[PDB]
């Protein structure tokens, strides 16, 4: 562990924490450097795994995660004030949340040329990784997961690629939230998701059959049909354009209906309170770096995507069997649907264990509810969140926890 | 106005109502007597329209609308305390809840048979409609609408045709809140949505098209495949019986996951409240009456349903134009969902007026929010309300008062 970047007084805190937390600078490739975030298991270090926490964008923090999501402790309206968080996925992990690629958050390069693409970020995130044990040597036995959200989809299996090929790396598992693993089968399925939850409407879901659509298989990807786009056009106008919130279709679009924030989402509170002077200190940021924004409108901008699909890593990933995979969807979502991700999963044809059912969760005075649905197969499942968002830890903290903690114990949802 | 009926103090009230509101018995056919709770407009009574208002089951009452829907006050958790509702419909109506048919829960008849049906039904509540005007003689002018919920998706237009009959009767409009208007579409477009909001998955949609469909139109209603029945009575199973909340997907299950109470509802509260012998004695009911039940089990076991499909009532509403239609759906309840309703209106062939949009209502702080979407045609629009259940109202009580305030109003949503 490096002293330094031990993090001591922590603002906004009325009581210091139990754990131990660093806060510093990661090694890249060529001379990027990026800032990470390490909250200590706070129930036995030496022996609780090690989770690697990535949100997508591309652009955005991982700090979001820790300060919005499932860190131990969530920033409050204010903008000043933290409070703990009992359902943190810290309670059993050492979780490792990560501002990557180079340029988001704290993160920065010597040459400040941000332009990237999914492959040089999961070889710069790979050696950040590699970077990390040279500083936390004691963390190199723990079992090590790689986890993350939205556009991490992408940055997760094909971290995970470079991962399996270092064996020095205790690579146990990964699991991506609202993931985005396949474009062809997120936006074919939004359609659907779009009509059936009562978006569209009759005269344009007959225009959109009959434009983009032959007898029992639709083209709503790639469909050259000029009419097809037309539509595709019109429902891509509903769904992310006209006031509804993508991330999550069953609540208020934060501003009312119409730097880059992520859109329907008040990125204030977490902002106000990372920019705080002695916060940056106590995070042992260098003064020099420009304001946090949650997500980097460059990085965004000047992003090249490449891959196009995931169904290669996993499979990749699968051969080996010795890796644990979860894909787990909020189910009002629109950003990454839950379908998009169960038909990618269900494409990746692996040996059926247990069949699909429900999941459930004690609450208080409630009794056991059903939390979602899941879908097993060896080594990899599906799992949904019923009622969460494109944020399950937000929306959806507890049925979060619990689902993490069954996954990292090997255990039946 | 039958002064004896008057409500004079009600248990629970802080302070007491700036309106009149009466409680008492409408004769029906036979020998049966509806009880009814009627509530004065707060805002001139004189000038303000008369609002009909069932709750469907069959067998469930009206004064859980009042008490826990749009009442001008709302039973508290406690079965105590009656709290006044902003929202309520009889802020610009003359709201009459009535119990029925004979046996639901106040209204009985002299020699108790409780076996009924639709047709029997509906020449009950027209001739209760006509007692009440006897006894309220300075209410026959004022515009009338016949509302309702649930099961009254067939009480209302099949009373409304009776109604049509009567010009006597100022007949201006009827609502039905997630109503049963046919049982093919609502069978056959709750399969879809069981399967596309997450419950069902692959292998089970997959045998379900290939048993329940040839070439891309389903039967789901009323399919003879015996492997089609074999999976329908799965999804049966999923939707209605295995711990999700029917009346709304994203709620919880009252009281875990395992007299008639509706399914996954606490119906505590409100009996509580009316059992109280001091409330039957303030709302004049008789003493020798059985205790008060949202639902009875006799009335909905020993009930007769006759009509298949309110297609015919509809048109036939629809033809002389003299009347304002409404159906509106919450978009998470499976019991009537929302989609089986668009069929439905949608399969009318009425002349589309506007074309289907958003619907905004403003929050405190929020802004304007989309609070569903709304397809109009001449003299009948269609429209949800995102996020609610079965119980519009309840779920979303703000953007019900809207809507109604608006349907009031033959104004645009
Ligand atoms: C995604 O980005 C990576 C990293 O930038 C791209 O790989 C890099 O490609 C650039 C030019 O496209 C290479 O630049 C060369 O540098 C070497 C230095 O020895 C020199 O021989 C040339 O004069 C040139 O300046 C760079 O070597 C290369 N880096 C790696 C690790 O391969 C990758 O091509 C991008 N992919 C796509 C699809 O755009
Ligand atoms: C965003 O959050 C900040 C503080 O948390 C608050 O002051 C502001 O009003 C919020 N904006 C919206 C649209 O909720
Ligand atoms: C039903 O409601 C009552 C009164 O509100 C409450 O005390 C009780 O906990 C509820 N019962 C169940 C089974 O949830
Ligand atoms: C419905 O009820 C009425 C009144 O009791 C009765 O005359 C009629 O025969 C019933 N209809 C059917 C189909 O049984």
């Amino acid at each position: 562990a490096p002293d330094q970047d031990e993090i001591q007084r922590l603002p906004g805190l009325a009581k210091q924490p139990s754990f131990r937390q660093y806060s510093g600078y990661l090694k890249g490739s060529g001379s990027k450097h990026l800032h990470y975030w390490f909250v200590e298991s706070q129930k036995d270090p030496e022996n609780s795994p090690v989770v690697l926490w990535l949100n997508g964008g591309p652009g955005c923090s991982s700090l979001d995660g820790l300060l919005t999501e499932h860190g131990p402790f969530l920033v409050q309206p204010d903008g000043v004030t933290l409070e703990y968080n009992p359902y943190s996925w810290n309670l059993i992990a050492n979780v490792l949340y990560l501002e990557s690629p180079a340029g988001v958050g704290f993160s920065y390069s010597d040459d400040k040329f941000y332009a990237t693409n999914d492959t040089e970020v999961a070889q710069s995130n790979f050696e950040a990784l590699q970077d990390f044990f040279r500083l936390f040597p004691e963390y190199k036995n723990n079992k090590l997961f790689l986890t993350g959200e939205s556009y991490a989809g992408i940055y997760i299996p094909t971290l995970a690629v470079l991962v399996m090929q270092d064996p020095s790396m205790n690579l146990q598992g990964l699991a991506v939230g609202n993931g985005l693993s396949s474009y062809e089968q997120n936006d074919n399925s939004l359609v659907y998701f779009a009509y059936y939850h009562g978006l569209l409407g009759n005269r344009l879901w007959s225009s959109l059959q009959t434009h983009c659509c032959s007898q029992n298989k639709c083209n709503f990807y790639d469909n050259k049909d000029l009419e097809c786009v037309t539509n595709l056009q019109e429902v891509a106008r509903i769904v992310g354009n006209s006031g509804l919130n993508i991330y999550n279709l069953y609540a208020p679009c934060a501003g009312g209906v119409p730097r880059m924030d992520p859109p329907c989402t008040n990125t204030t509170a977490a902002s106000t309170y990372l920019n705080n002077p002695y916060v940056r200190k106590a995070l042992n940021i260098p003064e020099q770096l420009p304001q946090w924004d949650m997500c980097n409108f460059l990085v965004n901008l000047q992003y090249r995507r490449l891959y196009r699909s995931m169904n290669s890593q996993y499979l990749k990933l699968l051969s080996s069997q010795k890796y644990q995979i979860l894909l787990y969807n909020g189910d009002v979502d629109m950003a990454c649907n839950f379908m998009g991700d169960e038909w990618f999963v269900d494409s990746l044809n692996q040996k059926m264990e247990v069949q699909r059912r429900p999941w459930l969760v004690k609450y208080g005075d409630s009794g056991e509810q059903i939390a979602g649905f899941v879908k097993e197969f060896s080594h990899i499942a599906f799992l949904t969140i019923k009622g969460a968002g494109h944020m399950v830890p937000t929306d959806k903290p507890l049925a979060a926890f619990t689902m993490f903690s069954r996954f990292l114990n090997k255990q039946p949802y």
